[PDB]
C-alpha cells in the first residue's frame, strides 16, 4: 500500500477504548517537541487538514525533566483550563530550552503573568480541584498507551504517528506527509 504499518504508523497491539480522536503528547523539556511546535506548527497543520467533528487533545507528561517536569504538567493543565494555550506555549518552550529562565515553579508563573494571566487567578486554577483531575486526564492517557517517549501523536486509540519513517529532507514536505498521516489514520 501507500501508507503501511510499521511505516509512517505503527499499530497499538493494546487498543484503547474511549481515547481522544487525536492525542498528542509533549515535554516542554523535549528538542524535538520544540521543532514540532515552532518550527514544523505540527499541532497546526494536523488540524488544518482534518475532517469536519475531529477534536484535537494535546498533554504534557512528567517523565523528563523531574519535579520541573511535573510542575509543567500541572501548569500545562492550568492552560487548558483558562484556555491560555496559545499564549504561554511558545514562553514555556523558550523559557525552558532556549534562555534556560524557567527553573522553578515560580517561573513557570511568571511566563503566565507576563502573558496577562492575573496572579490570583492562576494561583486559583493551581491550586483547584478542576486543574487536579486535569493533571490525572493526562496522566491517565499517557498510561493508557505505555507512554515512554515523546513527541507521540496517537489516532483513535489505536494508531500511532512513526515520523522516523518519513523524509526529513525538506520541512514543509515532513509537515505534509505528517498531517496527511493522520488524516488518512482518521478515516481509516
Amino acid at each position: 500500500a501507500q501508507y503501511e504499518d510499521g511505516k509512517q504508523y505503527t499499530t497499538l497491539e493494546k487498543p484503547v477504548a474511549g481515547a481522544p480522536q487525536v492525542l498528542e503528547f509533549f515535554s516542554f523539556f523535549c528538542p524535538h517537541c520544540y521543532q514540532f511546535e515552532e518550527v514544523l506548527h505540527i499541532s497546526d497543520n494536523v488540524k488544518k487538514k482534518l475532517p469536519e467533528g475531529v477534536k484535537m487533545t494535546k498533554y504534557h507528561v512528567n517523565f523528563m525533566g523531574g519535579d520541573l517536569g511535573k510542575d509543567l504538567t500541572q501548569a500545562w493543565a492550568v492552560a487548558m483550563a483558562l484556555g491560555v494555550e496559545d499564549k504561554v506555549t511558545v514562553p514555556l518552550f523558550e523559557g525552558v530550552q532556549k534562555t534556560q529562565t524557567i527553573r522553578s515553579a515560580s517561573d513557570i508563573r511568571d511566563v503566565f503573568i507576563n502573558a496577562g494571566i492575573k496572579g490570583e487567578e492562576y494561583d486559583a486554577a493551581w491550586n483547584s480541584f478542576v486543574v487536579k483531575s486535569l493533571v490525572a486526564q493526562q496522566e491517565k492517557a499517557a498510561a493508557d498507551v505505555q507512554l515512554r517517549g515523546v513527541p507521540a501523536m496517537f489516532v483513535n486509540g489505536k494508531y500511532q504517528l512513526n515520523p522516523q519513517g518519513m523524509d526529513t529532507s525538506n520541512m514543509d514536505v515532513f509537515v505534509q506527509q505528517y498531517a496527511d498521516t493522520v488524516k488518512y489514520l482518521s478515516e481509516k
